[PDB]
């Protein structure tokens, strides 16, 4: 017989709902700074719509030799540049986990909203560790699908947070935005938005740099998920800058701080891996700004894939698939 | 609402049924040969289970632009050389075909039996212009899956063949196999005495060492190299020809025999099998020599295949509509 546990978006949401994604995430890491993690070439299949717009196929294989079992899976996000365009997300996929003994595919999983919970998954540990100690406000820019998974993880982990303070160039998106006890604040501009707290989280899909050291507070701390809205001061003045991966980061050049690597020497402090193992001591911000830059690992979506699959199988949830069907 | 078609193996078998995949399998190589295809390099995971087996999952990725205008998919096909000793197929796994406007996966199938018949049907289109003409007799080293499949291929369009001459290294599985109703298995003891035994050999093992030298083929013999490591280097140098599927594929991957030789040097490769379909270059038949042929095998194959197999599911109002966001 050949059978998969099928989880769709809504099944997802409820395992993340009942597990702890940011203790997931923090093991992963500890495992990937020891080289117990495998994030082969990625494929990629790119190619142009009937709409003149790029499109792309990343099929993602990892594994966690983690502090449960080993983890083997594969994360499949395709995007369309269209797709906001006719009413829909950028991104779609699929995930899997795969059997150690066997290799076959037994968990088939909806995954860009398993991606997105990732990120600030990575986010929430990254502030536990490296952000002020009991900050009470968190600024967005870019109010999308990430700002909700991310305002969804701040009522869960840091509670004090009672107030957003957002920008989005498009301004209908940050006036729709609500958050999860959190009053949302809408910003003109994206400085201000910046200014109202002291702590940033970038969600933007910019290619053009905007931010400079000046717009942070004295003890700020900024979650450069977007990648490229920091300006390069902001890196060579931070007070601390920590990656999750610095080859990843340093084999993608196009993205600010991969660029300034290419440059030269960059006060680099160390990975949030190496904080979690005590290889690094963790910074918190005093004087100036601590920069969290991470490239993002397809290792974190299986890992957390896994644990989602356990409380699916322990919770009753999901459908199996007879994948013969006699 | 993302809806996906999802077809289970019956559902493909049954869609399969009323396709030539030959003639899919030929199309394709005549697009990949005009360079009307997207070929990536494969995802390659390799680890090792509990009881030491090799296992591995290959994510490969394909884009076939003609039949049925642009097609999009990727297959993942994962293997452990436990799973037969569990009594499992060695290989299982599942097919994707992306929207070409959203790039959205909208088609899941079983992948396993399409990846097999992909195969065979591949070997039938190489076997109908670089066999000899009008074989009646088969050579198979390994009886499994990819055997049967291949014996159900040779039944369709190779009518003439009436003798299968097979070995395994587990005699269990080659006292079980049948091939289809008109077909005649004769078991032998030694992979050389299958060899010998006709001017058609197909290698279905998972051996990760060459072993067969060029001295077991009769003159005018061919040979499906499927499983990729069964022939010594001598073969290749001594071949009175050489085809591949896409030689860029066989480079990368050194892994294989073929893929090491070139890195070594000068391999006297004839061409592929798209350049004899297109006219690139010669047909060559057997007559004084082995004639091999060589393909890794190209994602592309799949994603036409898999293409057919949805057009037809469709039409037949067949498979399944899975909801990947839910209530």
């Amino acid at each position: 017989s050949e059978e998969l546990l099928f989880l769709d978006r809504e099944t997802v949401r409820a395992c993340v709902a009942g597990v702890d994604p940011v203790e997931v995430v923090e093991s992963v890491l500890r495992s990937h700074a020891a080289g117990r993690t495998t994030l082969p070439a990625e494929g990629y299949l790119p190619w142009e719509n009937d709409q003149g717009a790029y499109c792309r196929s990343i099929a993602m294989l990892g594994a966690v030799d983690g502090e449960r079992g080993p983890t083997y899976g594969i994360k499949l996000i395709n995007a369309a540049v269209s797709n906001p365009s006719i009413g829909l997300d950028r991104a779609g996929g699929c995930g899997f986990l795969f059997d150690p003994r066997t290799a076959r595919p037994v968990v088939l999983a909806e995954a860009a909203y398993l991606s997105g919970l990732r990120t600030a998954a990575y986010t929430m540990a990254s502030l536990r560790h490296l952000g002020p100690v009991g900050f009470d406000a968190v600024s967005f820019i870019g109010t999308g699908a990430q700002a909700r998974v991310h305002a969804a993880l701040l009522a869960r982990y840091f509670p004090a947070v009672r107030d957003l303070h957002v920008f989005d160039t498009e301004r209908s998106r940050a006036e729709a935005f609500t958050g999860a006890g959190h009053t949302v604040h809408v910003h003109d501009t994206a400085e201000a938005a910046v200014r109202a707290s002291h702590v940033l989280v970038t969600l933007t899909t910019v290619d053009d740099g905007y931010i400079p050291h000046d717009w942070f507070r004295p003890g700020s701390f900024v979650a450069h998920v977007s990648l490229d809205d920091l300006l390069p001061e902001v890196f060579f003045k931070s007070e601390a800058l920590f990656v999750d991966d610095l080859e990843l980061i340093r084999e993608n050049p196009r993205r600010v701080l991969g660029a300034l690597l290419a440059d030269g020497d960059v006060p680099v402090t160390g990975s949030l891996g190496g904080v979690l193992t005590g290889a690094v001591a963790p910074v918190r911000p005093r004087d100036g700004v601590v920069v969290s830059n991470p490239f993002g690992m397809a290792v974190l979506d299986v890992g957390l894939l896994a644990e989602v699959a356990a409380h699916a199988r322990s919770a009753g949830l999901g459908t199996t698939l007879d994948l013969l069907g006699a």
